[PDB]
């Protein structure tokens, strides 16, 4: 069925990959992306048969088809033979089913394409599905289902799914577990297999493919030869899975909900299922209302609501569902008074409503959005060759071969009628009401069938009904401005004499540090910002520590309502504290960063409190220190490891308890002594010149001595924390007991040395050696646990080896097959070969070197040695240079003496988490009062 | 001249000596002392003969000849044969010189009575006065007087010297340098040693001895000994040496003077030339003048000079003179206004003086300081052997043999006369002023002769002078009032069941931690308690550590008012910062300590601050941060060695720049904020039980969680600072210049180990057996400098090695000396023998070994554990223990690699401090200068600290 249609093609002139669509005559949409400058190539395929097209009795079906239809060819039978090829040419495939779609998608690594569609063609010819394959994958299916287990909103998801109408398709369930997937079916003698087969040949084999190749080959070599290669689909015109009614048919509207959530939060959700806009994607009002309904600003509800305390936070808009009709999503946030005003809540949400039906419709806002959509739409930087193509194939199916990529960033035509009408969806007879309260006990007995989440509806009163009815007013409510900061500066400076790969020292003082470097590779109007704030009295006390806490984020709340036009702009920013100071980001565009930056120094130099909501903040920090006793093991062992491993640590328990006493007084005393004296440093990249960076830094600090007289840091207060020495040979433990887990955690640490250039290539090499074969052993083969981690721990210029494990054993039990699996890395060092050791430190170079794709990836790395001060920018090419240097036999001379069972230098030390119910480790304080301390490193 | 006349002595009645005075015929006061329970035997020798009676034209020749009349006998013609018999057997001899006296004194090991005084007969018989003992004496009172140039208290006294009566003797120079001792006479031909010859034999033999021995033999047979062993003395009857003249005849009375001091201080001395009141020691009214004139109290004098923000501090009295004569002096502290309102200031003093005519004498005060005169003499604890003796031989001299313990802490009667008498002799008459300030320029001529400090004379014109007499009025003078820390406790307890040699921990909080033991060898009224208040706010920064110091100061200054009667009643105490927080010490009788003690409590937990009284102390301490410019270079050396090895330290020029920034808001604000949250640890030691040691810990505790809220501190928060590891190999070195001093300094410095048994007899033995040859060949014999000193360094609960030399030479060139003198050591390895193995270490063994000889004394050696936490209580035993197993090659294998050149384990450091324009060396190993000293130890390692005992 070799049919093609097409021409030119619209492509955002910024990219230069050239496109064409075409369709074939088996129902396979075609379209070409051409890149002769991709490193890896790519490809898609996306077939509109969905998970809403199983059998009701069977759940997942095409779900356990697309993870089945890799495995098993004619040509390739074994059992990971696909999965095998694309372990050959670096390729990380993924494929996916939604609702509508069932979508594949893959990568290769320069040129192989050919070889994955020799793997693929006879996928459409004999799909195999065998015994093996299929008992593993639906393991894999279930422990997909088991790591869903606790995420709480697939729970929330599927009781959307099944309190409506339990009858309608939309209702299955989309992944299916064990017992669903191959418990029941063949306890009923059905053979999922011959499903599989029934599935693939009459739904697939059909149609509605929509297929997309990112090839480096051409326009037309790749096309005469995938067009011709795919005849194997026969269109025997199976229907398109839609749906011509929504499940939500009265039965559960105008209703409530009061769901006992599994996290501890408190939310209000509410859903309004709504008709069809996929026609209406010109116009698109659904954009209209995510800028509208989701709106901060001057007169805005959530303003108000920030000004009332009852809510904390929002998200709204439009959900998209089936073909046919769509649903329209409210969920929100909720604060502690917010209790007896739910229906005062909702009736605010009546009033914006009102709001936006006394003012209608808006055309400049319209319009302006529609300039921000032609704005981001150009300035879009690039695209990941993975998920791209499944979206835009995802959207193949919906719309025209040259519509794909002007997908929803243009907007034709003006719509008060679907505005007016989506706002006629919104009334109190289209409300459904699902509350989140820890609170709902021996009350909710409605239990969900599958994960068993239960509720109870609870009916609205009829005071809240016509109370609903009645009040449709204004209160605060005012449209928002336009916001200000929209650039002009787009144009790339060319770069001048400071033409280096890394940032340069273009300014040093006793007070500051500014290091610069202007994008010489990825040539954008935007500039990346790095801030070090060093302060004495950061880490003093707990009681310290709690108001840098509370300082900033409180600080940074105040001034977000006004951030939200900042944000809305396209310019992102951090704030964020540490144990030795301030961190300050700043991304985005290069028009009002110095303005809008200044205003944000000004803002937080010269500061105001509130009462209550510094009670909230309070409580709020209080609650997530509450909240530390019962987070992930992995977490726990790595707040021990970097515990013990620095100079000095306030634990979190006395950190619960000193917020009996952090008064505002006190901080409010405290901040104008900590803002007296401190240190800052920077780092600026981006597109300006060094003058102009210097002006900006000399605007910074001015500003800061300006308010609040910042001196200098002594350079003998200006201290970094130290590592603890041991006495190179000891192996010591102690244990901590979980609180909520079943199971156990433990982890293995080793002081190695400070990164030198040797230590850097040993630590590195040695673990991704027993990277992968702890892959194969422990987790594949031995299957202690499904959390299995190994490696490294860089701190305080000190280089470290890792291990996070959690399962429920006896923990020296486990160290024992650890210490197998150490005995078992022994031997296999000896069983290196040449060959061996010549993939790996090929692996290791690859893994080594690999150019940036960001700005702020590139900012981060530099910032990484910076916090280190170590400034050692070629360390890349010195250790690898170096690596070539290695032998085998060099990693026993790093074995014997650093890591073997009789090793005089091995610096060993683990911690055991056990489960809910060497010598030992009593006293943290006896452990560092006879230990003596690590140098630190020499600064390059 | 054997004459004896003795009876039973009114030997203060705790004391179990046994007393007995006679007087000899050839004028020698004798006094018996017989302990046979001493460790040590001493004896004294005072002879009236003094240095008022020189030849004018030669200055210290008694002097010389009491420093002389040590080398040479016609027994041991030897030169230090003495001096060397007393340095065989422990015996530590010294000898000083006075107007009018010149007294001996030694001591011996146990029982070298005999044999020292054998030694010390001879004396009189034959001194020899050789050549070269001579020509290094002079030497020696040369240097003597050398280094007495810059005591500024000699130059003020010498000045005091010489602008009074220049006829009279009282103005010749006492000790005498180079240039009169061996100068003037020889180019006047005159032979100093038949001067010496004729100064011994016509003034010596005569009369005016006052011996004592401190013997351990009995009343009797020690004493037919020595009046067998004396009789040599023969009576001359040279009359007694007296003056019938005051050296200020009205030549400089009624007159000014303005000093320039070579430190940079602000004074006013003014000084009342008085009649002998020596006859007057029965009733004695010049401790009641000095009780007086200096009291601290309600409407005092002093109370309102600090009411007044004038006078930082003063003292006043009666100085005594010579034999006619006698002198009355007011020395006093300058402010800021001070300088200007001198005479006010002088109005202030009359209005005193105007106050005590007033109201006349008072005998409440009279019969209330002697009853405390008379409990603080009916209760002494012990006594130095040396010392005690010389000073009450100098007092035998003047006292019957019954008078000599009752001496001057009795009193018969009260002369009111004498009082109104004296007040009459204190007038505008008498009054002699001397203002000392380093501000004085261009303005005093007239330098001093021998020291060279310049004056002017400035005479008071008229105004200022009517202004005195006329002036004697009162304002707010209040008599002070009745003492009411007057103890009646002097009860002792008995030992309980709870009998411990060493305290005991009987309260241990997160908050305190409390250890005590009851006075089991002293048997005293008394207790002494010492606190460390330990705090994470102290150290942070220059900043807020100063704000410690000047709130800890201005205070303590607080409550002195009140704390002069305490002090005054026998209770003393400390206030001290530290880098880690406050020290408290509280010493004195049993009395009042929780009363007092708890009033301090409540005083230092609630205190408000005064703006002036901040100026002037802020300004104080902001003088003293600039002052640290102008010390001796040792010091500024010992300075670099606390600051280098530690953990972390603040220069005085950061600690200078921090007070930049005080106000006293942002000071009173951050106090309580500092005062929020510490810990307690203490030794309580004395006459009390361990359950009211509970209550008085209990009481304070408690009255600081009353006031402040205080709240125990975490144990993640009791910190220690650390000390730096060495590359073990490394030997570094940097200098630094003194702006004053041409004198270069400099420090070495060897990280041995921690407090280990062996270590600690490892380092005294070296440390000892490095003591005598370094001292016979370096200072003595290469002569480098007054300043050579070596020993341990007890830190960090790390061990360590030091050595302290100050001397005028290159930095390298003094190395190269001091590594001859260790390549000299390391022959002197094999050089020993196992005698002088044995000796030495018996030597080392009795110096470690003693008992304690005061409750505060002991106090001091278990506070210094608990501030290392340490508690091993007998280390002492362990230690010995130790002392008895090594060997020779013990030595060896502790030189080799740690002591040794060719060293794996080196850990040496040297710090040069330079001089103002700054016989054999092997090729030393080049060292690195440290420019930044954080980034010096930012690749040194750090020390562990010590497991506690």
């Amino acid at each position: 069925a070799i049919k093609r249609i097409g021409n030119h093609i619209t492509k955002s002139p910024e990219d230069k990959r050239e496109y064409r669509g075409l369709e074939l005559a088996n129902g396979i949409k075609v379209l070409l992306i051409s890149d002769p400058t991709t490193d890896k190539s790519s490809a898609a395929l996306d077939v509109h048969i969905g998970s809403l097209s199983d059998p009701p009795n069977i759940a997942g079906l095409s779900h356990f088809l697309e993870h089945m239809l890799f495995l098993g060819t004619k040509k390739y039978p074994k059992e990971n033979e696909y999965s095998q090829f694309l372990s050959e040419h670096a390729g990380s495939s993924n494929a996916f089913t939604s609702g509508e779609h069932t979508n594949y998608y893959f990568d290769v690594s320069h040129e192989h394409l050919e070889g994955a569609l020799d793997r693929f063609a006879q996928f459409f010819l004999s799909p195999l599905f065998d015994e093996s394959a299929k008992d593993r994958e639906v393991n894999a299916v279930d422990s997909e289902h088991e790591k869903n287990v606790m995420n709480d909103a697939w729970r929330l998801f599927q009781l959307e799914k099944a309190t409506g109408n339990p009858k309608h398709p939309f209702s299955k369930f989309g992944t299916g577990n064990k017992y669903t997937l191959e418990t029941r079916p063949n306890q009923e003698g059905i053979d999922v297999r011959q499903e599989l087969l029934k599935f693939h040949s009459a739904y697939y084999s059909s149609n509605l493919m929509a297929v997309v190749v990112l090839g480096r080959e051409s326009l037309d070599d790749l096309t005469n030869l995938v067009v011709k290669l795919f005849s194997e689909v026969e269109n025997k015109n199976v229907p398109l899975p839609e749906f011509p009614e929504h499940p939500f048919q009265e039965e559960h509207l105008k209703q409530l909900y009061k769901i006992v959530p599994i996290k501890d939060i408190r939310n209000l959700y509410v859903t309004f299922p709504i008709p069809d806009l996929q026609k209406y994607y010109k116009s698109n009002p659904g954009h209209y209302l995510g800028h509208l309904i989701g709106h901060e600003g001057p007169g805005s509800l959530l303003s108000e609501l920030k000004s009332k305390g009852w809510v904390n936070t929002l998200v709204g808009g439009q959900k998209e569902g089936a073909r046919g009709f769509m649903f329209f999503i409210i969920n929100v946030d909720l604060t502690e008074e917010g209790l007896l005003h739910v229906e005062d809540i909702i009736l605010h949400m009546f009033q914006y409503i009102q709001k936006l039906r006394a003012e209608g419709p808006q055309e400049w806002v319209f319009q302006e959005l529609k300039d921000l959509n032609a704005v981001a739409f150009r300035f879009k930087d690039k695209e990941r060759p993975r998920g791209y193509t499944s979206k835009i194939a995802g959207i193949l199916h919906y719309y025209p071969l040259e519509e794909v990529l002007t997908a929803e960033y243009l907007l034709e035509e003006f719509r008060p009628d679907l505005i007016e009408m989506v706002l006629d969806k919104l009334r109190p007879e289209n409300v459904r009401v699902a509350i989140v309260s820890k609170s709902f006990e021996g009350k909710t007995d409605r239990t969900e069938e599958w994960y068993g989440t239960q509720y109870k509806q609870e009916a609205i009163p009829d005071e809240v009904i016509k109370k609903w009815q009645n009040a449709d007013l204004n209160g605060k409510f005012k449209l928002p401005t336009k916001n200000e900061f929209i650039p002009t500066n787009f144009e790339i400076l060319p770069l001048e004499k400071e033409a280096t790969p890394y940032p340069a020292l273009i300014k040093d003082t006793a007070m500051s540090k500014l290091w610069f470097k202007q994008d010489d590779k990825f040539f954008l109007p935007k500039a990346n910002l790095n801030f070090e704030f060093f302060s004495p009295f950061a880490y003093v006390d707990p009681l310290h520590s709690n108001m840098a806490y509370l300082y900033l984020e409180l600080l940074k709340d105040s001034l977000n309502e006004y951030a939200y036009a900042a944000e809305l702009a396209g310019l992102s920013y951090d704030l964020q504290n540490t144990i030795y100071g301030m961190y300050l980001s700043v991304k985005g565009y290069n028009d009002k960063q110095p303005i809008l930056l200044k205003k944000i120094i000004e803002k937080m130099a010269t500061f105001e409190i509130d009462e209550k909501r510094f009670e909230i903040i309070k409580e709020a920090y209080m609650r997530s220190l509450n909240n530390f006793r019962a987070e992930q093991p992995h977490q726990h062992a790595m707040y021990y490891l970097r515990l013990l491993m620095t100079e000095v640590a306030w634990t979190k328990d006395e950190l619960k308890e000193a917020l009996d006493d952090v008064t505002l007084p006190r901080l409010k005393a405290f901040i104008p002594q900590l803002l007296s004296r401190l240190h800052i440093e920077a780092l600026l990249h981006g597109n300006i010149t060094k003058q102009a960076a210097l002006g900006i830094m000399q605007m910074v600090e001015d500003t800061l001595i300006e308010h609040a007289h910042t001196k200098p840091l002594l350079p003998s207060q200006l201290v970094r924390y130290r590592e603890v020495q041991l006495p190179d040979r000891g192996w010591f433990v102690y244990q901590q007991r979980n609180e909520v887990h079943n199971n156990s955690g433990i982890e293995i640490y080793y002081q190695t040395d400070m990164q030198s250039t040797s230590e850097n290539m040993f630590l590195e090499l040695f673990a991704q050696i027993i990277s992968e074969p702890a892959f194969n052993t422990l987790r594949t083969k031995e299957q202690l646990g499904y959390i299995v981690f190994s490696g490294p721990r860089r701190a305080n210029g000190i280089q470290g080896l890792r291990f996070i494990i959690q399962s429920e054993k006896p923990p020296h039990y486990l160290e024992s097959r650890v210490e197998a699996f150490l005995i078992t890395m022994e031997k296999s060092i000896e069983d290196m070969t040449e060959e061996a050791f010549q993939k790996h430190i090929q692996a290791l170079a690859i893994r080594r070197l690999d150019k940036p794709k960001k700005l702020s990836a590139e900012s981060a790395k530099y910032w990484g040695e910076i916090i280190s001060q170590q400034y050692n920018f070629d360390r890349d090419n010195t250790e690898v240079a170096y690596l070539k240097t290695l032998t085998k036999e060099d990693i026993i001379k790093f074995y014997k003496e650093m890591l073997a069972v009789d090793a005089p230098r091995r610096h060993k030390v683990s911690v055991h988490v056990l489960a809910r119910e060497p010598e030992v480790i009593q006293n943290m304080t006896e452990f560092k009062r006879g230990l003596p301390l690590f140098p630190l490193v020499k600064p390059h």
